[PDB]
């Protein structure tokens, strides 16, 4: 059966859990930061090279790295699709996913590290604050049709705004429409469901 | 149109160039290290954060991370396939690609850096020498003769071992024959003489 090794307040764990929810995969979610899951943590370090979090464990394999976890979930559960189904658009989305991973997701992890300086933290916060709206506008520009499903980029950008709040970083916009849209993302039923899954 | 920003004696450029050759992609390879076109190096530093080499550019994007370059090429040019068709094997290939990138590709580019002492260089060489056969055996263990991205990359690893005067640590006649067979692949030769 499907098992997801998670960790508390980890943007990557959260993203994969929401993906698994939308895909309708009935996965066992195990938080290895909890002392009762100590045995699952021991297993993780046997099946993975560095006890990587998150880890999606299938009957046939164990995967780590967000883009690889997504691809493995998509191979086994293609519906609803997380990426565009046409080559050009698919390529663009995967490149934009890499940009969001590098610019936001990796930096969110850095701000949560105990070995973080005052200089380093302000560099990261300034960086993410500068591009966040530009990236958000670019993700919605790619979408530019009712009862339709969400894409992996909208799903991930929602978690970026959620972690901005979590890290007490203000979302830099005065635009009423963008504010309404961000509030609409943060109130998506599957996002709430994932946030209250703990 | 498709534009590839390359640099002389760069393992990553070589790998992408061979992939684009096999795919039959109509890309415009530009060697930024050449003075002939300084105009392209300027445009590269605008579209990328640190003028990263290699960079696969399109009218819609610029990509410089190797695994993202390989995925973007596969999305646009799926034939011939560079990855296993079944999910388990696909997942394993991508993980093994990351291992090869970290253990060898990144270490080859460190040995080519100007500010590097002989002590640091010996650490890297011995490290790469220890795992090269184990990794090679693992790539062939994963495997009518359609080349996949891991075999393509491991070929360039053995090519750069020779290029950096690092001996391939094996006495095994079969492995030696196989490495020699990799290094004589027509598209590899074609890429090396491009």
């Amino acid at each position: 059966a499907m098992l997801l090794y998670t960790k508390k307040d980890d943007i990557y764990s959260d993203i994969v859990r929401m993906i698994l929810l939308i895909k309708g995969a009935n996965a066992k979610i195990v938080d290895v930061s909890k002392e009762e899951n100590s045995k699952h943590l021991e297993e993780l370090n046997i099946i993975t090279p560095n006890g990587n979090i998150p880890t999606l464990s299938t009957d046939d394999f164990a995967v780590y790295r967000l883009s690889v976890i997504i691809e493995a979930i998509e191979d086994l559960y293609p519906f609803p699709p997380m990426f565009p189904v046409f080559p050009k658009q698919r390529a663009n989305a995967r490149i934009l996913l890499e940009y969001v991973n590098k610019t936001f997701l990796q930096n969110i992890i850095k701000l949560q590290s105990p070995d973080l300086d005052e200089k380093q933290a302000n560099e990261i916060k300034m960086l993410m604050q500068r591009d966040i709206i530009s990236t958000y506008k670019k993700i919605v520009s790619e979408r530019e049709p009712d009862a339709q499903n969400i894409n992996v980029l909208t799903l991930i950008i929602t978690f970026v705004f959620y972690y901005f709040i979590k890290l007490k970083i203000s979302i830099p916009t005065k635009d009423k429409n963008i504010i309404k849209e961000i509030k609409e993302l943060l109130s998506e039923p599957n996002f709430i469901k994932t946030i209250k899954a703990k």
